[PDB]
C-alpha cells in the first residue's frame, strides 16, 4: 500500500475502497447518477473480503451494484465498461445486477431497490 | 495491495476508528487479551456514526465491548481505565458489557460471545 487514510464521513473502509449505502430506494439510473456525483460508481467488488463486507452489511434489504449488461444476450459488465470476470452466479434473465439474501441477482431498470457506492481510496488527495 | 487503504486486511474503516469482529465465541477476559494482542482494545465508540456502524454489522448476534465495571455500584470505564461519558443507558447489574438486539447491557465475565476490538486510524 501507499499509505493509510481513512475514508471521508458517511463512508467505509474495506481494502483499498470506500463503500457508501443509502436507506432510500430508488432506480438503478438514479443510482448510478448519484454514485457519479459523488465521484464514485455503483458498488464494485475485487477481492472476496469486499464481497463480503457488502453481503453483511446490507441486511435484509436489496442493494444495487455496478454490474449491467445491454441485454440477456450481452455481457456483464461495470459501469466502467470495465467486463466481469464472471467469478459468481447471477440469477434471472434481466439487465441490472442487485445483491439479495443469496447472492447476486438481475432486476428490470425501474425498480425500487437501495444501492451501494464504491470508489478507491484515494487518500484525501483526489 | 495497491493504493490507500483505511485499516489493515481483515479492519473495517470509520471515521478515524478501525474495527475486528470476531466469528468465535469467548468470554471477555479472554477476547480482551486478543484485543490487546492485536495493539488494540475491546470495542470502543466515541461517536453515534461508530455506534451505529457496530449496531449494524452485529447482525443478529451479541458483541462483547471495552466497557466494565469493578461491580454494580462502581464506574463504567473503558479497557484503557478512562471513564465512560453516560451517553447511553447500559442494562443490568453485571460487570462486563455487550451489544445485544436492543442497545447496551451488561452480563458476567465467564458468557460466551462473539467480541470486537478498535484501534485509533
Ligand atoms: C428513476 O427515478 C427518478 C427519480 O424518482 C425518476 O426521475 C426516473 O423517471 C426514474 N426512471 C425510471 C426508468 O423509472
Ligand atoms: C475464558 O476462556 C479461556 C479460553 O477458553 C479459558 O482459559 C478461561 O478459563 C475462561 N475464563 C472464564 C472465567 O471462564
Amino acid at each position: 500500500i501507499t499509505g493509510y487514510a481513512a475514508c471521508p464521513r458517511n463512508w467505509i473502509g474495506v481494502g483499498n475502497k470506500c463503500f457508501y449505502f443509502s436507506e432510500y430506494a430508488s432506480n438503478w439510473t438514479f443510482s448510478q447518477t448519484f454514485c457519479k456525483a459523488q465521484e464514485a460508481e455503483l458498488a464494485r467488488f475485487d477481492t472476496e473480503e469486499e464481497l463480503n463486507f457488502l453481503s453483511r452489511y446490507k441486511g435484509s434489504f436489496d442493494y444495487w451494484i455496478g454490474l449491467h449488461r445491454e441485454s440477456s444476450e450481452h455481457p456483464w459488465k461495470w459501469t466502467d465498461n470495465t467486463q466481469y470476470n464472471y467469478s459468481l452466479s447471477i440469477r434471472g434473465v434481466e439487465r441490472y445486477a442487485y445483491l439479495n439474501d443469496i447472492g447476486i441477482s438481475s432486476a428490470r431498470v425501474y425498480a425500487d431497490k437501495r444501492w451501494s457506492c464504491s470508489r478507491l481510496n484515494s487518500g484525501t488527495h483526489h
